[PDB]
């Protein structure tokens, strides 16, 4: 089932990004600007993984020209949880969902998604469990 789903402007801290109104289905806003190093964190609002094992991790994302990747990680910066790639789109606000799956400890968590390069929007992520 769906544990949550996190809107990328609800992050309690960032640096180097800046929000934008989206015209995905749905509206409000994505997160934009993004570059390599830039980062979102989640720690003001922690989320409860119930069992360890496998999650699949849903993105809602954009991208013009292609060439970014992503890192799921813990708040902070470690532990990381994994790594996936943004298509291009064709578009800064051409939408698909990428996925991946990804193994967490059960527990509070903080989560946190850094920029290994940027090129990238972010309206959403889904957090699934799968096990
Ligand atoms: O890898 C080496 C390169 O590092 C670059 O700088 C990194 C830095 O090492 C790394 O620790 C950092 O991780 C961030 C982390 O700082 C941040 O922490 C937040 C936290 O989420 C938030 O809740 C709290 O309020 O404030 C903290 C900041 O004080 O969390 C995010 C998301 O999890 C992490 O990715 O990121 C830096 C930038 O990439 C150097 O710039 C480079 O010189 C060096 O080679
Ligand atoms: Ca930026
Ligand atoms: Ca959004
Ligand atoms: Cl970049």
């Amino acid at each position: 089932m769906v544990i949550a789903t996190i809107q990328a402007e609800d992050h309690s801290q960032q640096s180097g990004t800046q929000q934008e109104t989206t015209t995905d289905t749905g509206g409000g806003k994505n997160v934009g600007y993004i570059d390599a190093g830039d980062w979102l964190s989640y720690a003001g609002t922690p989320v409860n993984i119930p069992s360890s094992g496998s999650y699949l991790i849903e993105y809602r994302v954009a991208s013009q020209n292609g060439g970014g990747s992503l890192t799921f990680e813990e708040a902070g910066g470690a532990p990381v949880h994994g790594t996936i790639a943004i298509p291009a789109t064709g578009g800064w606000q051409t939408w698909t969902t990428i996925q991946h799956t990804v193994n967490l400890s059960a527990g509070s968590h903080q989560f946190g998604i850094k920029a290994n390069a940027g090129g990238w929007n972010l309206n959403w992520i889904r957090i699934n469990k799968t096990h």
